[PDB]
């Protein structure tokens, strides 16, 4: 239930949008190409994005352009390709929002066809 948990993908594997909105950290589920599958309440609180509005949109191309870099998007693609996405790093979100320092945790989902992007303020 906590950010950075070693088995976080197991816990969240069953959750629907409802339980996902209950997390203390931002949670985004993306497919291989980075299209948004799920986007919870906590993430919305940090970025101002309307969940219903971003579902279906491409995270790296349209929603979060500042993440289009080797340091974020680069690693997402490496993980999709290797099949073992799992990395944590510091990042700053600043597109159409006050510059906000966060800690990010990307981790492949158990379904093997989706990927998680977790975020919390620092
Ligand atoms: C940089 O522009 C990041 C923007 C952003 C990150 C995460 C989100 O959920 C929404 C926008």
């Amino acid at each position: 239930v906590a950010f950075g948990s070693e088995d976080i993908e197991n816990t969240l594997a069953k959750m629907d949008d409802g339980q996902l909105d209950g997390l203390a950290f931002g949670a985004i589920q993306l497919d291989g190409d980075g299209n948004i599958l799920q986007y919870n309440a906590a993430e919305s609180d940090i970025t101002s994005r309307d969940p219903k509005q971003v579902i279906g949109k491409n995270f790296f191309k349209d929603v979060a352009p500042c993440t289009d870099s080797p340091e974020f998007y680069g690693k997402f693609k490496e993980g999709v390709a290797s099949g073992n996405l799992n990395t944590m790093f510091e990042y700053t979100f600043d597109y159409q929002m006050t510059p906000t320092k966060v800690k990010v945790h990307m981790k492949k989902a158990l379904s093997g066809d989706s990927y998680w992007v977790f975020v919390k303020r620092v």
